């Protein structure tokens, strides 16, 4: 192990502050009524109710998302025993791990006991606190008996992952092989090597899956476990015991076998017994740190091989972490009272499927351009793939629902499954509104970019959703091409339809209308047809102006300015408006806030102020959110008369003749604006209630800086913007460092704007 | 109990997520570099030190700042026994407590086990995840056995805090009363009403610190506890069995009594019993939720009387939240083994000392205008005080260091109080170099507006700091009769000098000079007269330029342009510069920021922009950090060619031609400026590395609103501001908004600034 990986892993573990987890209150804390309510006398009204109903611990204690990981150091990923305090820093990580990728509050705790007895007793005290167990790091064969007679007699569910998470990912991992070699279940003859725990619970889960008894062999070190090889050998040692057939050696059984299964040591196997098994062997190697054969030795020796390690460097990685947080997830959401092999089942059932669908971004970015589409390359998805929560839960929630071990049943999956998106994706509870009203009828969206990345894989993703129904621009057989390269599934012709701008059928009508257009702009008929040639966005506007489309959506790559430009062109000015604004929203901790105007007009005036301010709040009121505007500036009400102040009364009086009922007040302070208390010592009797949500500046440098520094300061960094108001089609302009999220997110309110008429 | 007041708690405890606490990590998570550290293989480098050395484990992990709540659910606060599940909200309100007050990381348990010895087997089990232990809810006399079995067998801390705390506060309660009635120790007479623990580890307590044993009375609800009333009476009880007089009744042994102590029950005591002890009694009421006597009836009977109840609403109140945060805090930080008697005591003098001090800002506006000087109404510091932990938990670590409990002995206590006081005010860590140049020699600082509240309590503060000279402008009579108001200790005339406004000797000189100075402004001499008469500000600037004062800071009550104006004129601007800045200090995740121009100039050009960064840069240096910095805008390295990038450009070259060893880039978009990759991506040859430190916007506009917008959600809201840069002098303004430590933080700032012979 690298020197210089120690030293990281130190400074890493030290610095700033030592350790890797903190506790953190989740409610105000300032006033006296906080404390009042936290404690004494307030803090007795809950506990009363816990007396008369159990089942309410659920419902005011963080119970129902607390998992305890429990260890005595004894079986240490690969240090044996070194002592609980030792092993401290591992449970950890595994905290961290657990908060990171399932937002479950763990403690980890370790306990200075070896008698299996004792352990049971400690653990068994401690149930009331937790919620749900795991264990960890606990030494063979005192694992097998401490984990069922914890799960006998606990009341709440109990793994141990080391034990069962490795058995979830090797089963759905061989299934799907067995699926790509087109292999029965039947007559697949099955070798062992090793007697880690993780192989039992394997065999446990394939006889539950379909294997039968009499294709199995398992080999020890000291070789063919056969019944009457010795009296007393372990009764789990003995249940896989076969009638004896003379064969000693791993050699004799390993020929003509089908799978191949270790999790012993490194370099027991080798490529002349890897020549013995039969067609298309499924070389699984779980021992760490190093595998018991180099996969490249297998794959030189036999070309059809599969091979999976514990590592990360190589293919078909097998890592716990893709199976624990989930299935604790849809356990404890549901208050399964414990975990059947139903739920295991259920999880192998939802890998298997989550193999073989298309990949997703993050994925495929981190990967380069290894052939990363399903087959022997590539059988049980990537580590950190976000889908796997979303496939996971709802599966072992229902399979909790089915063997009757639940105690708070959902009422639908629906609901469920939005709110563990909202979890993933941290912008569905503000777009829900959005995709709601856009998924009743979808429209047709143009993307002038359609050769990047980004926009194919936004693409895929509303293909899915069913959101939309994309028009790309650009040469098929680079689309094809790179739809190939990434591994999408989306079909030309099918799911989206392609405009190959180079050779067009209606090339002709095209360019007469643009020139028909823009003639008295300076734009001869040669410019209007090299414009239709080689412009992507002028192309777009004219499908969409001639009704061919509902709404376009560009602007991914290039100045923002030529866009903008083209489209005012082409559309022009909704009727009784002159001007055109862009608006960001931002998550703050004071709510959603949208901050006008951004992007179009560098110095506007009262007029055009006013304006922006009404198709700002018409805008917000699309959200479902009641606008509550506010009007910026370095003056507080009237503390200074520079020009900007004296803008922002006049706009401030002209929105108020205009629109009577709606909320607003200025010009004020930004933390007026966004704190009650604030405002309220300074003007008494102001007409904003609450905290305002959205924020006209004076010009564009004030709005662009402050949004900017509060994307980034507020720690999220996430946005959508910019929305495009003023311009009488349903159109946007997106910047090139956009997102997929936020392609996809525009192409959702670019759909929900064209269901109406336009106005 | 209200029923409003109970749904407000349900409310509380269930809106919008379940529980109170949570459980989040404090190291980056995002790469996969992260990923390698956290875990396998990393996590396995630092376990292998914690084999090596146990000490080491302390410098890796949580364990450091790790406390166990532990409890069964058998003694809750009021309810008696309601089962542990039932019980759980409390412990994780007393977490919570911890977290908020001491910034202790906490694991609330609650074991289901009623056997006192399987209880300890479960507890000593425990030990190595934990650095210490907190017992709760646990009934006599159980609690007494296992806490003593814990102490001998397990080598981390143990407290029982309903055993404890109330044992320590009541202690330094009565010790301070002792000392305000002037009655000696050896003579005065106890007389004890109930058999909670808390009596007796208050016995406990009095005998170790001077008490006599023969002056002691202990009644239970049989009477008078003597030797020989009952052979089979329990030990401890009998420890305080006295040898019997004949009395049995409480109301013969309270005759003549100094002090009266309870924990039993309400209605015990009565007014003619009241009548019957000795002068001035020490009513001392713990029993909830209603007190033993209401203080009015004891105050109507006898004037003399001292009274404390552990309900808020009343004065004195006896809070167990005074201590166990801060005993944990010092033993933890020096890794004592146990807790004995000797830390004990020394939290109690702390407490007894602390009592006499000044009363700090939050109490004194909390608590409104009551008579809370030192004396029978207040003798005992409120629960929210922020010197507790400064003021115990180094006296904790030093008993532990006397007693050799200690295993991780400090090396000086100087940097212990610094980092408290760090966590105590949020910002020491950015000022403490201005706090110690400061010390060094202090200067004379006038304070105009020297009859506002928090000039007063900032007064207090410099002098307590030793941090300055301050001198006041006001009525003498007023200033006199507020400090008396708020309970100060500061003496006119021997901690600052006071000068009258309204009637000095130094008229004449004074106006003599504004008039020599302003007369070519538009300034009669009648109009100086009115000035130097109704102006402090005029006033304070004056006394600076004659050379009577050194630094004056103004501008808390009023707008800032007046002030502004006023310093303008009479100092003018420092040589080779021509223009005035503002700038204000920020603390976001990426470290502290720098804003400027936020309050001086309203549309600066070129030449102010490059003098403001110039002096900028020096006033950063003043910190002893690097300055870096930024120029800020809506283009981005010229993507735009409106006038305010053009003036960007000129300014950076000119910044570029005067000091050419500066660190700047420019022009650039916000998050380029904060972020390192998003600047790599675009502008790989940048001249700024890191994340820039200084912040240099086009208009004021723009600086205010992202000031004040940054300043809200970066979620602390404490700033640095404004630092004004240009004047001949060392004078700043203020807003009225200003705290007391804002003022504070600019008086060492100017007083640092003056130290050197201006420039």
């Amino acid at each position: 192990m690298d020197d210089q990986l120690k030293q990281s892993a130190l400074d890493f573990h030290e610095f700033p502050v030592p350790g890797k987890i903190q506790v953190s209150p989740t409610k105000p804390l300032a006033t006296q009524r906080d404390l009042a309510l936290a404690y004494s006398p307030g803090v007795a009204a809950p506990c009363l109710e816990i007396e008369k109903d159990p089942l309410k611990a659920y419902k005011y204690t963080a119970r129902g998302n607390l998992v305890a990981v429990i260890s005595n150091g004894t079986a240490v990923l690969g240090l044996g025993n070194i002592g609980a305090l030792a092993g401290k820093p591992v449970m950890e990580g595994k905290g961290v791990l657990f908060k990171k990728f399932a937002g479950i509050d763990v403690f980890d705790i370790e306990v200075d006991e070896l008698d299996p007895d004792k352990f049971i007793e400690v653990v068994a005290a401690l149930e009331p606190t937790f919620g749900g167990i795991n264990l960890e790091d606990i030494k063979a064969p005192e694992c097998f008996y401490i984990e069922q007679k914890l799960r006998e007699r606990m009341n709440i569910p109990v793994f141990h992952d080391d034990q069962h998470g490795t058995a979830i990912i090797s089963t759905a991992a061989i299934l799907n092989g067995l699926r790509v070699v087109e292999k029965n279940i039947s007559d697949v003859r099955m070798v062992v090597s090793g007697a880690g725990a993780a192989a039992i619970a394997c065999m446990n889960l394939l006889v539950a899956l379909g294997l039968q008894k009499h294709n199995i062999v398992v080999c020890d070190s000291k070789g063919v476990i056969y019944q009457g090889r010795e009296p007393n050998m372990a009764e789990t040692k003995a249940a896989y015991a076969v009638v004896d057939d003379g064969k000693r050696t791993l050699d004799d059984v390993i020929e003509g076998a089908d799978i191949f299964l270790g999790c012993s040591g490194p370099k027991v196997l080798t490529q002349e017994m890897v020549k013995k098994m039969a067609r298309a062997p499924m070389i699984l190697a779980l021992a760490n740190p190093e595998p018991e054969i180099l996969p490249p030795l297998a794959k030189e020796v036999r070309p059809d091989a599969i091979i999976c390690t514990g590592r990360s460097d190589y293919p078909n990685q097998v890592n716990n972490v893709l199976c624990f947080p989930f299935i604790f997830r849809g356990a404890l959401d549901v208050g399964a009272t414990a975990i059947n092999e139903e739920m295991k089942l259920a999880a192998v059932r939802a890998i298997a499927e989550l193999a073989h669908a298309e990949q997703s971004e993050v994925v495929a970015s981190a990967y380069g351009d290894q052939d990363l589409s399903f087959g022997p390359e590539y059988i049980i998805p990537k580590p950190f793939d976000p889908r796997l929560i979303v496939k996971i839960a709802p599966a072992v929630a229902k399979a909790a629902m089915e063997s009757g071990v639940a105690t708070r049943p959902i009422a639908d999956f629906d609901v469920y499954i939005d709110k563990l998106t909202e979890f993933v994706y941290k912008t569905n509870l503000f777009m829900k509104p959005i995709f709601s009203q856009a998924r009743k009828a979808p429209k047709r969206v143009v993307l002038p970019e359609g050769e990047e990345a980004r926009v194919l894989h936004a693409t895929q993703e509303l293909v899915t959703l069913g959101l939309a129904k994309p028009i790309l621009i650009g040469r098929p057989n680079v689309i094809e091409m790179r739809i190939q390269k990434l591994g999408l599934q989306i079909k030309a012709g099918v799911d989206f339809e392609i405009v190959n701008n180079e050779s067009d059928p209606r090339f002709k009508e095209y360019w007469t209308e643009y020139f028909q257009i823009m003639k008295r702009r300076g734009v001869t008929q040669e410019q209007a047809q090299r414009a239709l040639i080689s412009n992507p966005t002028v192309i777009g506007a004219i499908m969409v102006q001639r009704g061919e489309a509902d709404a376009m959506i560009c602007g991914t790559v290039g100045d923002y300015h030529e866009h903008f430009s083209v489209v005012k062109n082409v559309f022009g000015y909704r009727d009784g408006v002159h001007t055109a604004g862009a608006m960001n929203a931002l998550l703050l901790p004071s709510g959603n806030t949208f901050i006008a105007d951004t992007y179009v007009n560098d110095e506007p005036d009262a007029e055009e102020l006013a304006e922006i301010t009404l198709m700002a709040a018409e805008t917000v009121r699309r959200f479902g959110i009641e606008p509550r505007v506010a009007l910026l500036s370095h003056s507080n009400f009237g503390s200074s008369d520079c020009p900007s102040s004296s803008k922002m009364r006049q706009a401030l009086e002209l929105v108020r003749e205009r629109a009577p009922e709606l909320m607003i007040d200025g010009e004020m302070h930004g933390d007026a604006a966004l704190v009650e208390a604030i405002r309220n010592d300074r003007m008494p009797d102001s007409s904003l209630k609450g905290s305002a949500n959205i924020l006209v500046m004076p010009n564009m440098e004030a709005a662009r800086i402050s949004y900017n520094l509060l994307r980034v300061s507020s720690s999220e960094g996430v946005t959508v913007g910019p929305v495009l108001m003023g311009v009488a089609k349903p159109v946007h302009v997106l910047t090139p460092i956009a997102s997929v999220r936020r392609i996809v997110n525009m192409v959702a309110l670019a759909v929900v704007e064209a269901q109406t008429q336009p106005l």
